[PDB]
């Protein structure tokens, strides 16, 4: 025969796999008397939940209830997640003056022994206005303005709504949703990833199709001005593949590395791929319940085989080197007490970027004929850099009731690879309500454009 206690655990188990979670995290309640948890039988969740709180002098017994009664509760809970976005950076009006908002709305609920979401993203991109002459002209290298000076469309921002929905577990994960509908360019995207331990190593494999939203000429597209085609053009997305590979240790070390490679393809927009290789070392100083700090060495070397980051028609006002190579060295405090979880991090780097001369209109047949002459006469210059840089990033949370949790996060890109910064702020609601641990690090929405 075997203890309650292991009854109790084994029971629940087999009663959420059953598909029934409900009698199982009961089932839990018992098991936390039986197991020394507590002398009395939780009746209500905030009571049973807050007995799920880490304690370091637990054995394996106690602290595997606690863990497992969490792991169920956390995904049997419906949540509901507001989150707004304020992201860009700087550059030159027309075209990549980015001020930009996404308002995301998300709905978490269990399916299975995983999660479902449903999710809406409403984005705003602001790029401002084209400096113009005397005229009332512009002659940027943007659209076709390097051609035929341009007039008509001066102020650019564009705005829209995308969804999403799908599912993840701890084996495998799919999502299948839109770019912003009233963008000029929209398109179904999403992704699917596979997780498995062949051993002593993790790895995940994934096929993904996702937006650039680096640029609103990439994000969404443009048009080019009606005194020239008038073309839309834009709306690069990558298509691909990667494999990542985590040989954790466990204790103080781990290292990872990561494989992949897109197409990338948009309206208008030259074909392009890319190949994109990353590694990385962390090392655990603090490694305690409520308190970890970590540094590493991070490694990324990519190619993408054309310099399509002009803003011309025919380009794709994304970020595309021919090498690229950066070192950085990240470090990180995560903390969390009986109500705040934060989170702070920096990582300084030494980045090498070169990119090759391309034809600026590198698709003529976008191009009138009486212009052509000329744009096959006019090159975008390669050119080379290296340079020191560094990101820095904070997240704060706290619990204000069992029911509400709020958050913000500052993301500061200033790693020289054209990266947009960015600011937000959350509030979650819990439906059943949460008294245990605080989430370490926090966990705020993904603007779904970056997934
Ligand atoms: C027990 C340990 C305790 C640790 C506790 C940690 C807590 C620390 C608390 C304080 C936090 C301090 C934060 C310090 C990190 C922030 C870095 C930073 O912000 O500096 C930015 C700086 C850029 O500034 P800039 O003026 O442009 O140039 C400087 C020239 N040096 O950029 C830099 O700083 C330069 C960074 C250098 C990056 C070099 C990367 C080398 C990586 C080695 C790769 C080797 C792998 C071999 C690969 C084989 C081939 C693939
Ligand atoms: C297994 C690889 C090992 C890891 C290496 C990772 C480094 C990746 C960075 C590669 C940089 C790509 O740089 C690329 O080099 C080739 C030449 O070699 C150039 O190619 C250019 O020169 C060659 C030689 O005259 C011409 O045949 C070619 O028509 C021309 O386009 C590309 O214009 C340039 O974009
Ligand atoms: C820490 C406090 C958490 C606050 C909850 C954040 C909820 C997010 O709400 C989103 C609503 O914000 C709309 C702001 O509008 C921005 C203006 O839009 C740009 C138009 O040019
Ligand atoms: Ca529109």
């Amino acid at each position: 025969f075997q203890s309650s206690a292991m009854v109790l655990r084994d029971g629940a188990k087999f009663e959420a796999q059953a598909g029934d979670p409900t009698q199982a995290l009961e089932t839990y309640k018992d098991a936390m008397v039986a197991s020394g948890v507590t002398t009395t039988r939780p009746q209500d969740n905030d009571t049973f939940t807050r007995l799920t709180r880490n304690d370091e002098k637990d054995d394996w017994l106690k602290r595997g209830v606690r863990s497992d009664a969490a792991d169920l509760y956390r995904q049997q809970d419906l949540n509901v997640t507001l989150e707004h976005d304020y992201w860009g950076s700087s550059g030159t009006g027309g075209y990549s003056d980015l001020k930009a908002h996404t308002t995301m709305l998300q709905v978490d609920a269990p399916y299975s022994d995983g999660r479902m979401f449903f999710r809406s993203d409403f984005v705003n991109m602001n790029v401002g206005s084209f400096s113009t002459n005397a005229d009332g002209k512009w002659d940027d290298n943007w659209g076709t303005c390097t051609l035929q000076d341009c007039s008509g469309n001066r102020s650019q921002s564009d705005s829209g709504a995308s969804v999403a929905v799908g599912w993840r577990n701890d084996v495998w994960s799919w999502d299948i949703g839109t770019t912003p509908m009233g963008f000029n360019v929209v398109d179904v995207v999403g992704g699917i990833s596979y997780s498995d331990d062949i051993g002593p190593l993790g790895y995940t494999v994934n096929a993904h199709r996702r937006p650039i939203s680096s640029s609103l000429l990439a994000f969404g597209g443009q048009k080019d001005s009606p005194s020239n085609t008038g073309k839309k053009w834009g709306g690069v997305r990558a298509d691909g593949v990667g494999l990542s590979l985590s040989y954790d240790k466990g204790e103080a070390n781990g290292v990872w590395a990561s494989l992949s490679g897109d197409q990338l393809t948009g309206k208008n927009v030259e074909d392009n791929w890319r190949v994109r290789w990353m590694t990385g070392y962390y090392y655990k100083v603090i490694n305690q319940n409520n308190r970890r700090v970590t540094i590493g060495l991070n490694n990324m070397i990519w190619h993408y085989d054309k310099d399509l980051s002009g803003y011309s028609l025919g380009q794709g006002g994304y970020y595309s080197p021919q090498e690229y190579l950066s070192f950085a060295i990240p470090v990180m405090w995560r903390e969390r007490t009986e109500n705040w979880s934060w989170e702070l991090g920096a990582s300084g780097s030494w980045s090498h970027s070169r990119t090759k001369t391309m034809p600026r209109y590198p698709l003529m047949n976008l191009i009138p004929t009486d212009w052509q002459e000329e744009a096959a006469r006019q090159s975008n210059d390669g050119g080379s850099s290296q340079g020191f840089g560094y990101t820095a990033r904070a997240l704060l949370e706290r619990r204000v009731t069992s029911n509400w949790f709020v958050g913000t996060a500052i993301d500061i890109q200033q790693a020289k690879d054209y990266a947009p910064s960015h600011f937000l702020l959350y509030v979650r609601y819990s439906a059943a309500g949460w008294q245990g641990d605080m989430d370490l690090p926090p966990q705020p929405l993904i603007p779904y454009a970056d997934w």
